């Protein structure tokens, strides 16, 4: 269906069309000229009048014109981002379109050829069209950033993605900040409680939690000797059957307090006061608690800022080290690839702050691909995310962003986002998104499916 | 009532109108074209003339025209922010309006459908229209920022909001900087004196007050042991002098702890009270609880506010976890003069616990409200977590810029119109509203105590 | 073949052409005027119409014109970067081209005279033309940076280059991040496992790994003495367990050294091997030597890469000085995923020794090649020493800006055209070429192992 023709100046990646039919953001269009089949995306759309223009100042003339019938000339103009040339193996158009080049609505066959065949995980469909958008699953190892303003559909995206992946036999680990997935009717759900077991920690890790640097050789020595001593003693006592699980946490407190000098002691006691609600030597390792083909969800719902940081960083570290061990030995460690999802990531990943999660998020961002560990970060404040972590997020599902410095922030943290695409992020609607990265073959404007279930609310009763 | 028609260029979220009737900021308008019923908000309004334009240089010609009768053509133009499409489930208009599209005043029933039904707490009405605006009370868990220039109506907004919330059985904790609410005829008032009880402090908190932390590892050990020992003993028996002498007994390192302890008892003497009950017990449900900070210094104030904030957060946390301990009802903490506590170039204790509530509070039924006149003197991390924002008159663009970059739901053209706001007028964004609202805030029917003292005396 | 004529304004390094034939980026053109034979490069190409311009608003008029036959006038314009004057010893054109100066396609013989004769290593051919581009191999001592967005052909460039160099008897050391080259059918392949041998470490290097430096002066003394003593003894006898127990014997300060030592043997257990020979002996001349980093962690990787880099540099240095010791042949070290090692907000060991090679390497026959997709995540001091640069598709202007400010031989208009590059296409600058080259890089005829793992499993 011919909806318009090319007018004015055009380059190899941008053109202007005059339309005969109404068009809008997210509309895909084909421009055929020479041996070039140029796929274009409608971005900006404006309407005007040669008669009733900006400098029209007489209201009475307009009122008279209304008394008549369709006696006013109007136009519709639309900017077109030229994506590729379908004739030349989907490369860039090597020649601009001629003025007068007809622009037609893209066909289902063409769109499905691009957005449905190279993908496995369905995220939704194109706007207006009946074309399913499928994401390439292996490309998730190149990590994902889900960004949007408040209430635009970040968590709905996570829910849909987690479900479809699990249905494809994939494994996901969601850190649930508000308890949205933990109390939902999502399929393949695997509930995990936040526990910190020192028996599955390293002395390095235990030192970091106690805010003890490893280069602090005096304190670290005292701590490492003591920690190894007490853990070994407890394990030997469990094998000998001389420590009941009814009394295992308390014993660990007193044993460590005995094996320890004042700085280590101060930080250790503060560690047990600050993380009391989390420490559990009875709890199994997170690796055993994580199930394949399941949407594994860790509840952070009744934890504080510090406790959250400690739990997530531990599980991240455990996952990464385990996946490494599996690549090396093939007879131990996490046997299947996993995708870790950090909700409310701007709480953990700020640049002006140094949390434990940010360190291990960065590690996974640089290593995770080699060990089958994909990372997904979800936030509403892009500029509150570390540049180094955001820039390593190759794949990006960006819903509505209206704050301009946020747009620029995503642009400078992306290597595959164009400024003219970023300029239309404010015109996005709830559930609509611009999807970039290797998860798609070309930049995709998508309507994301509504999660068939029902996620728990995050807003509590403020009256009672 | 047709007030104008669409002229010139139009997008899916902005249009230009030529008006036949006088219009102003905050006027809502309907644009019906095709199958689109577009709600739009009038922002900038300009007036001009094709005859007496900017380049008119002859004063004698103008004077001659004045002797006649209406021989001068004038126009009124207004930019319209296209909010939504009421026909298509209140989404964005998917197509721009045609030039010549008539613009009518929005109907009361329509505006009331958007700004009254999804809300519970009344803040006031729209500008020009007779439509009450009701705010979603549960959305306050996403925290609130009341921002304005000096004398624009920040405390009046706090007064009205605290009242309506209390009337619905809601609870508010106001930290009163100037003593404005404490001796007022506000309804459901619950007066609270600023008290610091060491029996409800943590070794961390008590050590910080004595300025003993990492700078003194030895002293911290001595202090923590002594403090835990003495406090346990006092609680077990179940008083100020007793606590002093007992602490002085339990203690060159011990003298260093003792020195700072004696000093601590001097600097915060006007606040320390072991007879006083925990803040959790003094707070009443369905009441406007106000702590008077009127006669405290920076340090005592910071210590009290941070303590009560920490206690509130920890109690509500314990309640979600155990349900057999802690604060049983949700509360909204309100910090007046927040730029004093939340500056970035300073590190106060209140700032730590405000940020804490800003990140955790939603989960435990603790809402945070910050009231201030210096926006750029508010920490980015705390201001950006204030999802809801009641923004009154701001004329400094760098202030606008700062608020804009700390919001994820504020538009540039809306922030551009903050300077045309008047006393009592505000732009309201967040989940407390269904759509961005330009509102006339009701005048508090009570009487807040004045903030400016007599600078002469008698 | 005349493809256009010069119109409008022209300088000594830029001109505007009206074209009769379709043209594109990377097309070379000759401008003959006066005594000047000017080589020019087509960068930006635009199309327009005097009739159907930007302000065309009537769709019915356009539709009518379509019913006719070629009743619409169109134009094609292209900006041309004036490179040199082939008549005047390939210097800059000293005079602008006249308007109406005909522009012809450059001849194969001419292009081959510039891009084939001063080079040895073939990278590919020019865009549209059938002219092979050969790179100067000796100029690689001025180091190389391969920069592009994700999936543009960085590793394909590395693969091709490593092959041709090896075929000419050149030596390459690739640090393989994803294990792409290690199990591939690339020619002259020499597989190397990641090993750390303390017998080839310095007391400085071994101390840094144990995290013992200025933070522990006492421990550093104890450690250095022990390490030197034990290593000397082991070398004199001429093994892992023996080194462990001997070091454990030679050693509260000694326990502090011992604690960090035991931990060191745990964290780098998968790498430590005293049986392994020095990297200098494992490297073969005329081979593509590849170290597999596929199953290492950040720390082990950083330790291995930095160690091999340091060993290479020091050996080549000793060889220039003594000629009776050290690496006897020049080598080119290639760092894949360089933004992981060379970030500015981080201080890795590889970063120190990359910078070292970047400043010294030219003198000792050690070339450095960095491959990455995040340019602004590369240290300015290291990137600016990369004289030669193969820049493929970059669409982010701040990335362009960053590459531009780290180059001394990249022009703004060339950097402005980086976004129009395609997969396999590149802008090549440096002494490896005689003139800035827009090139189609050959597809590696072999097969690199994939980098993306199965994210589902079986
Ligand atoms: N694809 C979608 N289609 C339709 N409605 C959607 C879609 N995604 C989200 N919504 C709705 O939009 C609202 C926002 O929900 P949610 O998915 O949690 O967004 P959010 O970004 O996580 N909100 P927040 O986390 O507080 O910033 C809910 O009412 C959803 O039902
Ligand atoms: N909605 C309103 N309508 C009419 N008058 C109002 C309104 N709100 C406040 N006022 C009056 O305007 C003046 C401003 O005082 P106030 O309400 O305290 O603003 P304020 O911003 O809190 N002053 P300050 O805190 O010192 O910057 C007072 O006389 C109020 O009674
Ligand atoms: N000169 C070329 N001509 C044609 N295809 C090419 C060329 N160079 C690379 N490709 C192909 O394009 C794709 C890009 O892969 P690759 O060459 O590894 O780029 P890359 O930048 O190294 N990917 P990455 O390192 O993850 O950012 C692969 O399918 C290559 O086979
Ligand atoms: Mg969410
Ligand atoms: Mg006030
Ligand atoms: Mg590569």
């Amino acid at each position: 269906m011919i909806i318009g023709y090319v007018i004015g100046q055009a380059t190899t990646q941008e053109a202007l069309i005059l339309a005969e039919r109404p068009v809008r953001l997210g509309t895909y269009v084909v421009l055929e000229y020479d041996n070039v089949k140029a796929l274009g995306l409608i971005t900006n759309v404006t309407r005007g009048s040669p008669l009733l223009d900006d400098n029209m100042n007489d209201i009475e003339i307009v009122q008279r014109l209304k008394q008549f019938n369709n006696s006013i000339p109007v136009y519709t103009k639309a900017k077109v981002k030229l994506l590729c040339d379908m004739n030349n193996h989907f490369l860039m158009p090597d020649i601009p379109p001629f003025a007068g080049t007809p622009a037609r609505e893209a066909e289902d066959e063409e769109l499905k050829s691009i957005y449905s065949q190279d993908g496995q995980i369905r995220i939704g469909s194109l706007i207006g069209k009946n074309v399913e958008v499928k994401l390439n699953i292996n490309s998730f190892a190149r990590h994902l950033a889900i960004l949007a303003a408040t209430g635009s559909g970040k968590s709905n995206t996570v829910a849909v993605l987690s479900q479809r992946i699990s249905e494809l036999g994939g494994s996901v680990l969601i850190f649930d900040y508000h308890g949205e997935y933990y109390d939902s009717d999502i399929k393949n759900l695997n509930r995990i409680e936040p526990k910190l077991n020192p028996l599955y920690m390293t002395p390095r890790e235990f030192s970091t939690l106690l805010e003890i640097r490893e280069n602090a050789i005096i304190q670290y020595r005292i701590l490492r000797r003591a920690f190894i001593k007490v853990t070994n003693g407890i394990r030997a006592a469990l094998a000998a059957g001389q420590i009941p699980f009814s009394t295992l946490n308390s014993q660990f407190y007193e044993l460590m307090a005995d094996a320890l000098k004042d700085e280590v002691l101060n930080k250790f006691e503060e560690f047990m006061d600050r993380y009391s609600n989390v420490i559990d030597l009875t709890s199994s390792d997170i690796i055993e608690k994580v199930k394949r083909g399941k949407v594994n969800v860790v509840s952070l719902t009744q934890l504080d800022e510090d406790s959250m940081d400690a739990v997530v960083s531990h599980y991240l570290r455990r996952i990464l080290d385990s996946r490494k061990d599996f690549k090396r030995s093939k007879n131990s460690g996490l046997k299947f690839p996993i995708i870790a999802v950090i909700e409310e990531a701007h709480v953990f990943l700020s640049k002006n702050e140094n949390t434990l999660t940010k360190y291990w998020a960065s590690r996974i961002a640089r290593e995770g691909r080699k060990f089958g560990v994909g990372l997904t970060i979800v936030s509403q404040r892009p500029k509150g995310l570390d540049e180094n972590i955001l820039s390593q997020m190759t794949n990006k599902i960006i819903l509505k962003i209206i704050e301009p410095t946020d747009k620029k922030y995503i642009l400078e943290s992306s290597d595959n986002l164009s400024e003219d695409l970023a300029e239309q992020l404010s015109s996005l609607d709830v559930g609509e998104a611009i999807i970039i990265g290797k998860i798609v073959k070309l930049p995709a404007v998508v309507k994301i499916d509504m999660f068939e279930g029902k996620l728990l609310g995050s807003d509590p009763d403020m009256i009672g």
